């Protein structure tokens, strides 16, 4: 019998599946799909790490590993919704809350003995992005279904308004990066290698024992010099302070050491450096690291008295005389760009900003330009050639703009998702080699100075062949052309451009339009192209899939949740995420104080139909298929009426769009002419839904407006948060009532 799992994740998609989870059973359930639950939230993970301090009753089943056995089997179906992939503070803040509740688990130790030693190294696995490079077995298909892009022209989301006159601009490092000192080879045997450092002392460091390669397999060799990573926000922050222009900071916090964020770490201690001159001394003494943000600091700082304590706020507050004004996550909080690494995720962030016309957040609370700072400039180029775009051409137009959809290459943890094993922190100056363990060839070679980071990155064969063929397959399916975002002056794109000339001949690209151009080139005719209205696909590596798949999403849709993301997975199973945006936690907040969740499920929808659709069509489950096209029909029927959520309290959110889309559900089931024992199943429930409309709707609008207790956040409880997010009776009645 057919399983589809549903994950139960973090924050603003768990309360969505907390009001929705019960619809998509009742629908189910007629149509003999089993719906199982899977807990991977971060709580969930750090649960599953520490059951030896757990009772009976509070353990966990490890349910990441069993999703990850899963994802190699044909008949395994996974709706994958957005998680949290955690920061050091956020897990230490998860913590508190279980042990709060009970828990009991042990305090995550900033700094170890050799016990918290071994606890710390438990606790990584709960870091940062944990899930989606195990689930993620197969290649990306990222799309706007048409029926989305055209409620998309019929209303128009706001859009920020560019000047010609923007300042705003992106600032990334022009040597000592990434993209600068990278190497890159394919290799032509399989090899086993090993990550090793010849310090200067004559010693022999060894920093990866084993890493076992393949034929045909892609690898890289890069690192970022500290001396230039300092020396290039140091000469930002000047520019930015002499020009009067807002610095922000653009990172992913989470695809580097998680622990120890670098890139942010550096920022913060450079931005503030003329305090941290004059309390080195205390702050090393209280155990500060600014890696895991400013409120690291600030927590460290609470014990101290009000005397040498203020004198602490007095020098980082002086700093800002001779630094420039810093970007806000949140200025009625005073939450700046330095608070916490995961805040500005470089992915949403800049989107978000250029969506604002340029723009973030001040201290005052007003939209400024920005000079916004992505020190890695391996894929921020990009970004600079779409803003002198909007620069040049004005905002977007929903209206009339093009789409860009996305072929990605993520499959078995390509890339730089895959190297969070392969990824140190050089402990002196010396040469980074990868060796074969058996000759002791070097493949590839960097010169690294101490505090460098230096990552070694893999992309196998099998996902690169079943990338371009995923390419092809969507080009010929949408009449699309597709574009190959692909450096030459890059090792590993270039290696890739080999790849992808090799593998074009395997397959009819006949009348096909098929190009590779360089990542900015690609952007910009893309763009060109968006302006205009025509469409373009970008076949792309998984960083970019991620940057693109947030970016033009948001432009042409409001949101990337709107987004249907397939992946099919290598072994035949399928995985379909609910859109390409992450938990939203700023919706939790709107839910928790003023009941109203404006979270939109329409991603979770449109990966159900996908699912049902495909165990429709693996497995001759007529039933499933119906589940699909009436589903996918309702959604068509959510969008035409434009049930879509509302941002503002007192009107439509989260639980009453879904209460439409399972009335629409209905009704379409009750319509069909496939199978007429079903259509009498839910024409009960299409008729009382139809009925109570009004009702339910008040039912809804009823609750908002007013505080409202979930009994937690990491690990919020389920009847209370199924009490909030669940407060129609009617609704639910007619939902048990089969
Ligand atoms: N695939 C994944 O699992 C995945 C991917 C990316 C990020 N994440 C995780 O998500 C967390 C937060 O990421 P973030 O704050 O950088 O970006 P985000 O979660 O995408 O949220 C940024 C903004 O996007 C809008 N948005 C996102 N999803 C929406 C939806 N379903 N309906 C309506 N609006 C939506 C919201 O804007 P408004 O405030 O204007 O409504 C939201 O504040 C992070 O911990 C990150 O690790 C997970």
């Amino acid at each position: 019998q057919p399983t589809i799992i549903y994950t139960l994740t973090d924050e603003a998609p768990l309360l969505a599946t907390y009001a929705f989870l019960p619809i998509v059973r009742a629908f189910a359930e007629p149509a003999g799909i089993k719906i199982e639950a899977s807990d991977i939230s971060v709580a969930a993970r750090i649960l599953a790490e520490f059951p030896d301090y757990l009772t009976e009753e509070q353990r966990v089943p490890d349910n990441l590993a069993e999703l990850g056995r899963l994802t190699q089997l044909p008949d395994t179906n996974i709706i994958k919704l957005p998680n949290i992939s955690a920061s050091v503070p956020q897990l230490v803040a998860a913590i508190k809350e279980l042990q709060d509740k009970g828990y009991a688990v042990p305090d995550y130790p900033a700094d170890p003995t050799d016990q918290e030693k071994a606890i710390k190294e438990r606790y990584a696995r709960c870091l940062g992005s944990a899930v989606n490079p195990v689930l993620r077995q197969g290649n990306s298909d990222r799309r706007a279904p048409k029926a989305v892009k055209e409620y998309a022209r019929k209303h128009p989301h706001s859009m920020g308004e560019w000047s010609m006159a923007s300042r705003t601009h992106v600032a990334h490092m022009r040597h000592g990066d990434f993209y600068a000192g990278e190497k890159s080879m394919t290799l032509d045997r399989a090899r086993n290698v090993r990550m090793e450092l010849l310090a200067k002392s004559g010693k022999t460091i060894v920093l990866k024992p084993e890493v076992p390669l393949d034929d045909g397999d892609v690898i890289d060799s890069m690192f970022m010099s500290k001396k230039a990573l300092c020396d290039f926000y140091e000469e930002q922050m000047q520019d930015a302070f002499e020009t009067g222009v807002m610095f922000s900071l653009h990172v992913k916090a989470t695809m580097m050491k998680v622990s120890h964020p670098i890139v942010f770490g550096h920022a913060v201690r450079i931005f503030y450096k003329d305090a941290f001159a004059k309390h080195q001394e205390l702050f090393d003494d209280l155990g500060v690291n600014v890696n895991n943000g400013l409120s690291d600091l600030y927590s460290k700082i609470e014990s101290l008295p009000a005397s040498q304590r203020d004198e602490i706020i007095e020098d980082l507050h002086r700093c800002h005389e001779h630094r420039p004004e810093l970007a806000m996550v949140d200025s009625a909080r005073g939450i700046s760009n330095f608070h916490s690494p995961s805040d500005v995720i470089v992915d949403a962030s800049m989107p978000a900003m250029i969506r604002a016309g340029g723009k973030m957040y001040g201290a005052d609370g007003k939209l400024k330009d920005t000079k916004a700072v992505n020190p890695e400039s391996t894929f921020s180029r990009i970004y600079q050639e779409i803003i002198n775009f909007c620069k040049t051409n004005g905002q977007f137009d929903p209206t009339t703009m093009g789409t860009v959809p996305n072929v990605g290459l993520m499959a078995q943890q390509a890339e730089e998702y895959g190297s969070h094993d392969k990824t140190f922190e050089i402990p002196e100056d010396g040469v980074a080699n990868i060796v074969d363990v058996a000759t002791g060839e070097v493949l590839l070679t960097e010169n690294v100075e101490a505090g460098d980071i230096w990552r070694m990155c893999i992309v196998k064969d099998a996902p690169i062949r079943d990338w371009v063929k995923l390419a092809v397959t969507r080009a010929r399916i949408s009449g699309m052309p597709v574009l190959f975002w692909l450096d030459p002056y890059r090792p590993h794109e270039n290696e890739l451009i080999k790849k992808v000339k090799t593998y074009l001949k395997d397959h009819d690209t006949e009348g096909l339009d098929i190009q590779i151009m360089s990542q900015v080139r690609s952007m910009r005719y893309t763009c060109e192209r968006l302006v205009r209205g025509l469409d373009t696909i970008a076949a792309t590596g998984n960083i970019l899939r991620d940057y693109l798949t947030d970016l033009f999403p948001i432009l042409e849709l409001g949101t990337s949740a709107k987004m249907l993301s397939v992946v099919p997975l290598m072994a035949g199973g399928g995985m379909y995420e609910t859109g390409a945006g992450g938990s939203a936690p700023k919706h939790v907040k709107q839910l928790v104080e003023e009941n109203h969740l404006r979270w939109d499920s329409l991603g979770e929808f449109l990966a159900l139909g996908a699912g049902f659709e495909d165990i429709g069509i693996k497995t001759g489950n007529e039933r499933a298929k119906l589940l699909g096209k009436t589903l996918d029909a309702a959604i068509g029927k959510l969008l035409d009426n434009d049930k879509s959520p509302s941002r503002k309290t007192g009107e439509l959110d989260n639980r009453g769009s879904q209460f439409y889309l399972a009335m629409y559900w209905a009704q379409e089931l009750a319509a069909q002419t496939d199978d007429q024992q079903l259509a009498e199943h839910f024409a009960s429930l299409a008729d009382v839904l139809t009925k109570n409309e009004d009702v339910i709707v008040r039912e809804l609008t009823e609750v908002q407006g007013e505080p409202v207790d979930i009994g937690g956040y990491y690990a919020p409880d389920s009847d209370m948060t199924t009490a909030v997010m669940r407060p129609s009776k009617t609704f639910n009645a007619a939902l048990e009532a089969v």
